[PDB]
């Protein structure tokens, strides 16, 4: 019955992170639980108070959790907070690892958005995918969150504006399943690259399964990525995933996207479809 300080109490672990596990916790004051990550003071290079002070900054975006706590408490550096739904790899698996396009659809809207809000505090998440998407608690259901921001960067000054240098001879950061073309080439990431991982997102969502999943394991996945045709990948499903992912390759290292164009090519799908804007997602409809 391991205790941080007085307040919280541990309990399961409920999540892995990029630096360092997520556990289950009890706010003794409040009778409510809360996501906690520990990371031992004598780690070589510290990072849970920087990756707070992003969520801090962040806070108040729409879809973005909010810190209880960060500090230091006996051996560990502590960051407490609040506790959300599951995340989308694990609703995808509970309806049968296949979204319906709706579905695809409500959730590519807000996940846009959100990409573009960490864009807009001069940051890039660099592991865009499922699991880094959680949907909220009660109220806010219907919302998706994103998570974890122990890869992300600040890809310009904030006063400036001056965007980070371009680069070569990168070692990947993120998972290589949704890593984009030129992430897997060594090139620097930029907010490019967030947008198109999240095409692959889509597409992952759309088919179950990429044609690069199950097959030198990175060089395999990038030939096969790089093999593969959009238009290929794509087949069998609207249009706009292909123009999405392809628009995502157009763009230059610098290049601000329109997030806006992206949002409108499935909005403009869904009211071709006739679907109820009523953010009712496959897993509401289980029973
Ligand atoms: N059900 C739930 N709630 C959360 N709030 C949560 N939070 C994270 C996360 C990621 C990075 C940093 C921190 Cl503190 C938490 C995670 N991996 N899983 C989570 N699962
Ligand atoms: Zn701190």
């Amino acid at each position: 019955e391991l205790r941080v300080g007085n307040r919280y109490r541990l309990g399961r672990k409920i999540g892995s992170g990029s630096f360092g596990d997520i556990y289950l916790g009890t706010d003794i004051a409040a009778g409510e639980e809360v996501a906690i990550k520990l990371e031992c003071v004598k780690t070589k290079h510290p990072q849970l108070h920087i990756e707070s002070k992003i969520y801090k900054m962040m806070q108040g975006g729409v879809g973005i959790p909010t810190i209880r706590w960060c500090g230091a408490e006996g051996d560990y550096n502590v960051m407490v907070m609040e506790l959300l739904g599951p995340s989308l790899e694990d609703l995808f698996n509970f309806c049968s690892r296949k979204f319906s396009l709706k579905t695809v659809l409500l959730l590519a809207d807000q996940m846009i958005s959100r990409i573009e809000y960490i864009h807009s505090k001069n940051f890039i998440h660099r592991d865009v995918k499922p699991d880094n998407f959680l949907m909220g608690l009660g109220k806010k259901g219907n919302l998706v969150y994103i998570i974890d921001f122990g890869l992300a960067k600040k890809y310009r000054d904030a006063r400036t504006h001056q965007h980070i240098p371009y680069r070569e001879n990168k070692n990947l950061t993120g998972t290589a399943r949704y890593a984009s073309i030129n992430t897997h080439l060594g090139i620097e990431q930029s907010r490019r690259d967030d947008l198109e991982s999240l095409g692959y997102v889509l597409m992952y969502f759309n088919l179950g399964s990429l044609p690069w999943q199950g097959l030198q394991k990175y060089e395999r996945i990038s030939e096969k990525k790089m093999s593969t045709p959009i238009e290929v990948l794509c087949k069998g499903y609207p249009s706009e995933f292909a123009t999405y992912l392809n628009f995502c390759r157009s763009l230059r290292f610098d290049d601000k996207p329109d997030y806006s164009y992206l949002r409108q090519l499935f909005r403009n799908l869904f009211h071709r479809q006739g679907f109820s804007y009523d953010y009712v997602f496959d897993w509401n409809m289980l029973k």
